[PDB]
């Protein structure tokens, strides 16, 4: 009986699971409808599984007072404000771990795209012009880098784990430290936020996007780049200003820039690009993927599978195990 | 002062580390000169700083009668006739492997791309088009793949090496299989040339090209491959039959290809195609880089630098720590 809505097209093993419990209003297309529209179709619903295009605020909760449980289906819910649903009594839950894995693969690709000049190389090949080697296209490897890891959470470890190997020196700034175990075991020295920024020839973001990080990349932090040092984000856009990358690509300090992610995505920023500037786009230093960090089917159907498992014990009125809040429950 | 020329562009600082020794004649721009040219350039030079592209044959040594050395920037010497260097008394030499790593790094790159469409991805967003994240561009991932190397001496070492923590399940067929103690250090399972291709969701060639090895990836085996396989070539062109894999991606078999060596490089067969197929090259399923793998800019100048020295000692008199020959 209860009325769930999805955002976003589902496998269908995933509805088969949801179907005898809840009564599914399904978006089992290919687009991402309208904020307007997904209002209309919460209006009523008591649950919601939402997604990365999805933005919820006070403003969302008050026109949609049944909401029991909002299961998202990624790990940073920034777009999603998690005072106002605990103030509105609706459990809202994450994936924890399923997206770490694809998205550390796709960053160390994108960091070995861009420093091997891939986009421009693949062009050349395709032009048809081709005809052996030439002393061109000379770029910068892992091997006796020093890597900079910014955040060592999820992500900062599963790409840490992934260049083990790579004969490259590893370093990291984060808000905890890790244990002395676990820096010996993957070749891990920790440094201060300036001191990364001045040593790396690799630069890969691991934060989240919050008050502390919007905007934590900036002129005068890229300023402090070693000239050519090749800078990574496969977290969110908004950790950095994409302004102060574009200038410091111009001036020809940075050697690089890829990303996965863009602050015309951040949802919650009133003051958000509305798109990504023309001048970084067409910058030949860069490469770029829009947001599929986790855009493999096996790994999409375990993070629908892990949205579905935290709704539905919502609304069987459990804890649901990713809660990322906490309501008032019964004790024994 | 002996005359070197250098057929190909160098950094300035091997300039600088030569002239004081060598008459330097320089190609410091992107071509590689006509061998009509380059003779002229050699006619009476004492030195030639060789690279990829340039081919040396008993003509080409008749025709420079005072060359003492070929110090070649590269590691294989199907382009030199070696019995004709040493018969002329030319000392041919090569560098150390500084290449290996760079080119392993890549093809690990390339495997990435190809397996999570970043051409089409990367053009996408350019296109000015992105409105944030759709339920699009699935991919493949290394994660809980199983990776096949054809092959395994140091280009399949260097990359089983960085897929270590990539949670794939390793597998190899070689003519000279690995020892004990490495398998068991990677993880890595000894299979057949059949089986390797009838299981692995990536390929990664690693073979050397040679008679044995001419075509090895053709039809019949790349009709085994399971249906979305990928594979990726950074080893040598003609280890496959371009159109054999064409043809594989054009009905879906094989999920893609990469490659940043092609058969119109190999110069020593006779049929040899003269460029890239262009629906090859127009395929979407496909990533492609210009024999680009040891172009790290720390390498290639470690290699040039190997080479003057190696001329450098030639010229003294000496014998050259990396001569081929003699
Ligand atoms: N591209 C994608 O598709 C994709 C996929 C998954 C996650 N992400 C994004 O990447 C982010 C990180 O992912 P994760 O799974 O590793 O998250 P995580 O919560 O596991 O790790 C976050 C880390 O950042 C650190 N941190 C927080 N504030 C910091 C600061 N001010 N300075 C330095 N370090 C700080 C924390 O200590 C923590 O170690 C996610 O929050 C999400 O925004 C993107």
């Amino acid at each position: 009986l209860p009325k769930l809505v999805i955002t976003h097209r589902v496998h269908e093993e995933i509805l088969q699971l949801l179907a005898p419990h809840c009564e599914l209003i399904t978006n089992q297309t290919d687009s991402t409808l309208t904020r307007e529209e997904i209002l209309r179709r919460c209006r009523d619903a008591q649950a919601m599984m939402a997604f990365m295009p999805d933005r919820v605020d006070a403003d969302f909760l008050q026109a949609c007072p049944e909401l029991r449980v909002i299961g998202c289906a990624l790990k940073g819910f920034d777009n999603f404000d998690v005072d106002a649903c605990t103030a509105r009594g609706v459990w809202l839950t994450f994936v924890p771990d399923l997206l770490t894995v694809p998205t550390a693969e796709l960053a160390i690709g994108l960091a070995v795209g861009l420093g091997r000049h891939l986009r421009a190389a693949d062009a050349f090949v395709r032009s048809g012009q081709f005809r052996g080697w030439q002393p061109r296209f000379y770029g910068t490897g892992l091997d006796n880098a020093t890597v900079g890891f910014l955040g060592m959470g999820a992500i900062g470890l599963a790409m840490a784990d992934r260049l083990q190997g790579w004969g490259a020196t590893l370093q990291y700034h984060a808000a905890k430290a890790l244990d002395t175990q676990t820096e010996q075991r993957l070749g891990l020295r920790q440094v201060a936020c300036s001191e990364l920024f001045a040593s790396s020839d690799f630069i890969l973001l691991a934060l989240p996007l919050n008050a502390d990080t919007l905007h934590l990349v900036n002129a005068e932090l890229l300023a402090l780049v070693r000239p050519g040092a090749l800078l990574v984000n496969p977290c969110r856009g908004s950790v950095v200003d994409e302004a102060a990358v574009l200038a410091a690509l111009e001036r020809g300090q940075l050697g690089g820039y890829a990303a996965d992610v863009f602050e015309m995505e951040d949802w919650a920023r009133a003051d958000r690009p509305q798109q990504i500037d023309p001048a970084l786009l067409a910058h030949p230093n860069t490469l770029f993927t829009p947001h599929i960090g986790s855009a493999v089917r096996a790994v999409r159907l375990e993070i629908e599978r892990c949205a579905a498992q935290n709704i539905l014990q919502a609304l069987a009125g459990e804890r649901p195990i990713n809660a990322v809040n906490r309501l008032p429950k019964a004790n024994p």
